[PDB]
Parts: structure tokens; C-alpha cells; sequence
């Protein structure tokens, strides 16, 4: 949260107007004697242009800075203009090369009209009373018919999942969610108590429909689940997994949420990967954790961090290490595309909320991954009362997100 | 519109056709639209529309399906916000209920022709034999969108053959604080970049 405060309290503002950048100094007394403006232009995290400009701004003054004509990348993607204020000379309170202010813009998006379809090979499914099985070359996908969720994935001569991929509508209660509510004192207003009364955490998935078909190019399986608490349906989730001839699985998730129910903390897919890689490579807002309510400090770029960095060790265990606006996530052989929010970790959401301290946490077998298309704002103005803003809450009623799951 | 992909397959229960279009201006793609029409065994057609909009481009006024129905019914029955026209920027006065109005009431006769008669938050739309389900915004009228903007006065408008229907899943706020400057609020504008809406088209 400290990088968020730093970005919001920075002494240089920025107003981009096409090619020209405008730097306004919020300094009252000092002239920009030791400032260095550096700007990067990158697509897909790949730098296409960079430049250094000596920042010579007057106090409470605004400086217009023209950038050189930028290259137009034919390769589809989204260009990003990131400027930063660097302090070249050392100071009594900061080292040399210190970054005081930064800002990122979005410009010149190029949509891809390329046709992924179709590979020469064609996936094959085998239908049985027990479950669904789909085979393509070395890879094999299995879909459980009893639950409706895919039970296992395969490679080689190789193994994949440790726990089936299911829909996730809850998160580990934050200190903001808890509020002043205790076991001895029940607080009706708290989000965690509204979610307990609604039965989100104890909602059981009911497979109402499960079908499997083969298109000419790819294999498509359509499923639909429902979460019910005391006879009342909370969420209805409909999914249409598509297994491309290349092996890429495109999961289309359409979720409907009841209006009576308190809005879900997240609308998400979650699973447990048996593989534990040392590094995590992703394209999105980073490098530190960020939420819909708090992501202004985060910068969009290709980020690479160890698995331990992806987990924030709050003394009181809860939801943490979430990265928003992620277009691509590379963990080991696995790869996930599309725009989503993820918080890959060694600790499950059920373990965190049950745990009271961070030292009691034990690293669960394999790796827990929570890919959520939508996530509620964390807040907040105060801890003791619900402080999540209205627009950040998940109150649309219907939600849709599609991610392409592939290997390598 | 440029047809980049068009396929057709038959599932066990229903027939599914997947298509994908692209809108290009001077070599630059503005929107990419992907649709998966599904023809149920009952005859109900479920259209799933996923639209991607470029960031460089100004946000579209609406993301929508539109067509011209050859049939001209006297009444329009719909379940949603009404009975009068309403927009995302202006729908607080509108009340959700089953509304029934003549086709002429669905058109607002502004002296200067433009977009009008839009009903938001509509779950069901019944026009003649046709029926459209799902949550959408519609402004069924006798005048096309191309005719209105070309026309300068309301009296010059001629009722086009059949009926024009614009079912839009998303619509920009109309505004506004003042006329002389852009006054549409940020949240009402269509700036998400990606949009999705699904409507079930059936007869009777």
C-alpha cells in the first residue's frame, strides 16, 4: 500500500496531450534542480523507444515537453507511454537514481485480425458414464461428469492438476471485511458476516447441465452450475470450454448473481497446480500487488518475480498478492491469456481465513491459482465500517470473462 | 465490415454458427465483433456477441445489433424501463414493468431528427410474432439511423418500409450539462474496450 501512497503524493503531475507531455510541479519553494525525466514507450512489455529529458520546472509551474516521433509497431498489441522522474544526484534522504514520480499512459492500440484457426490436427473425445475425456497428442483433458468441473489435465508422459478447476465466489476475509466483528460480537454490517449469513462460503455447487460435443475444428464442452444455500440459488455459472486443435483451451465463463444476495467478493476460476515453479512471469499491472480499488501505483509491463514475492506476508492472513489488468500469465509450462486478475500462491483461500497468524501458515502441496475476471474493491476509508465504494463492488448481476488456457 | 471468419457446425442438441467481423477505416481496425448464433431445437436463436473496441478510437455511441423487419405491427409489448424513452444517462424516472404501447409512441418526434425512443433495462421485447429475451436496450422505429441524421426536419421524415429495430446491449450516455461542449460523464461512456451481450431471438 506504500507504493500507492507514494504515487498519489508525488510532487509532479502529468497531463499527456498527444505527443507532448506536461509536467506540473507541486513544489512550493524549490526549483527542479536535481530532476531527470525519463520516458519509455513499449508494446507488450517490449521497449520500442526511450529518452531522457532534464527536468527544469519552476515551483507551482508547468513544463511542456515534446517527445520525438514514436515508431509504429506493425505487430498487434497496446503501446504504453511510461514517464518517470529520477533524481540523478544523491540526497541526504535518498540515493542517486531515486525515483520520485512516475506516470503511464495508453496510446495507439492495434487490434489483431489474425486467424488462430486452424491446426492440421483435431482433438478427440471419449464419452463414458463416469466422466468426459479429451485427447490431443501428448495432452489429455478430463472432465468430471458428477461435478461438472474438469478433474484432471495431462501432458506427456506427464501430470498437471492437483485439484479440479472450479468457480470461486469468495475470498479470504480482509481486516476491512472483518471490521470490528468478533466471535463474541456479531456485527451485521461487516462484509464477512453478510457473506456468512448469505452462505457464500458454504454454498455447494450443483451440476444441473453437462454436455460434450465435437466441432469440425475443435472440441467444445458446455456446462452450467448453480450455488444454493438453504434452497436459494446464489449464483448460476455457465461455461463453454473449447479445446483448439493446437491444444489451447478457451474457457468462456458467464456468471449470474442474485440481487437479494450480498455481492460476491470475486467472480473467478480457481485451481491447485501440482507444479511449483520458482519464477512467475506475467504481463499486466505490477510488480507489486494491486486491486481494482488500489492499482493506480501499479504499472503495466512484462513482470517477472519469484513465487515468494507473489505472496504478501500480512501478519493477519487474508487475500493478498493480487495482480490486476493481466493480459498474460506464465507459470512454468502453463500459460493464461486474456484480461484477468490473479494471485497465485502456496496458500489456499480456506487456509488463510482459518489461520490467525502468518507464522502458522504451512505451504500447501503444489500451487494455488486464483484467476478472477472480476474482483471487489478492498477499501477502505475505515476498518470498523464497510468502506468499499459502490462502483468497485460486483453489483452488475451478470458477469462474463473468457480466458485461453494453453501449455507452453 | 470485413468477414475474416465464418464457420457452421451442428451440436447434438442445436445448430451453432460462429462468425467474426472487423470494422476498418483507412487500414486501421476500429472494432472486432465475434458472434456465435445457436439455433435451439425449439427454434429459439441465442446470439452471443463479444465486441472489442480499440483504445485509440473515440468510444462508440452504441454497441448493438440492428435489422429491418418487414412486418409492421400496431402495438409494441416489452418488459423493462418505461413507458417513455430512457437512456443510461437518464432512466431514473422510468419504471420497470410490462409496458404496451403503439409503434408511434415508440418514436419521439423531436423537431430535429436524431436517436430517440430508446428503452433501457428491457428483459423481453414482443413485436408481432418476434420475441427477444435478455437484458438490452431497444428503440424500434419506422425510421433508420441513416435517414434521421441526413434529415434536417421532422416533417421531411418518411416512414421506411417495414420496421427498423436497434437492439443494443450497451449505449452511451446522451448528456448533458450543456450543448456546446461534450458533457457525457465518464462512466456512461463505452470505454471498457471489450463488451459482451447475449440475446435469445425466438418467434412467438
Amino acid at each position: 500500500a506504500l507504493t500507492e501512497a507514494k504515487h498519489q503524493q508525488q510532487f509532479f503531475q502529468f497531463r499527456l496531450s498527444g505527443q507532448t507531455i506536461e509536467v506540473t510541479s507541486e513544489y512550493l519553494f524549490r526549483h527542479s534542480d536535481n530532476e531527470l525525466l525519463h520516458w519509455m514507450v513499449a508494446l507488450d512489455g517490449k521497449p520500442l523507444a526511450s529518452g531522457e529529458v532534464p527536468l527544469d520546472v519552476a515551483p507551482q509551474g508547468k513544463q511542456l515537453i515534446e517527445l520525438p516521433e514514436l515508431p509504429q509497431p506493425e505487430s498487434a498489441g497496446q503501446l504504453w507511454l511510461t514517464v518517470r522522474v529520477v533524481q540523478p544526484n544523491a540526497t541526504a534522504w535518498s540515493e542517486a537514481g531515486h525515483i520520485s514520480a512516475w506516470q503511464q499512459w495508453r496510446l495507439a492500440e492495434n487490434l489483431s485480425v489474425t486467424l488462430p484457426a486452424a491446426s492440421h490436427a483435431i482433438p478427440h473425445l471419449t464419452t463414458s458414464e463416469m466422466d468426459f475425456c479429451i485427447e490431443l497428442g501428448n495432452k489429455r483433458w478430463q472432465f468430471n461428469r458428477q461435478s461438472g468441473f474438469l478433474s484432471q489435465m495431462w501432458i506427456g508422459d506427464k501430470k498437471q492438476l492437483l485439484t479440479p478447476l472450479r468457480d470461486q465466489f469468495t475470498r479470504a476475509p480482509l481486516d476491512n471485511d472483518i471490521g470490528v466483528s468478533e466471535a463474541t460480537r456479531i456485527d451485521p454490517n461487516a462484509w464477512v458476516e453478510r457473506w456468512k449469513a448469505a452462505g457464500h462460503y458454504q454454498a455447494e455447487a450443483a451440476l444441473l447441465q453437462c454436455t460434450a460435443d465435437t466441432l469440425a475444428d475443435a472440441v467444445l464442452i458446455t456446462t452450467a452450475h448453480a450455488w444454493q444455500h438453504q434452497g436459494k440459488t446464489l449464483f448460476i455459472s455457465r461455461k463453454t470450454y473449447r479445446i483448439d486443435g493446437s491444444g489451447q483451451m478457451a474457457i468462456t465463463v458467464d456468471v449470474e448473481v442474485a440481487s437479494d444476495t450480498p455481492h460476491p467478493a470475486r467472480i473467478g476460476l480457481n485451481c491447485q497446480l501440482a507444479q511449483v515453479a520458482e519464477r512467475v512471469n506475467w504481463l499486466g499491472l505490477g510488480p507489486q500487488e494491486n486491486y481494482p480499488d488500489r492499482l493506480t501505483a501499479a504499472c503495466f509491463d512484462r513482470w517477472d518475480l519469484p513465487l515468494s514475492d507473489m505472496y504478501t506476508p500480512y501478519v493477519f492472513p487474508s487475500e493478498n498478492g493480487l495482480r490486476c489488468g493481466t493480459r498474460e500469465l506464465n507459470y512454468g509450462p502453463h500459460q493464461w491469456r486474456g484480461d484477468f486478475q490473479f494471485n497465485i500462491s502456496r496458500y489456499s483461500q480456506q487456509q488463510l481465513m482459518e489461520t490467525s497468524h502468518r507464522h502458522l501458515l504451512h505451504a500447501e502441496e503444489g500451487t494455488w491459482l486464483n484467476i478472477d475476471g472480476f474482483h471487489m474493491g478492498i477499501g477502505g476509508d475505515d476498518s470498523w465500517s464497510p468502506s468499499v465504494s459502490a462502483e468497485f463492488q460486483l453489483s452488475a448481476g451478470r458477469y462474463h470473462y473468457q480466458l485461453v488456457w494453453c501449455q507452453k
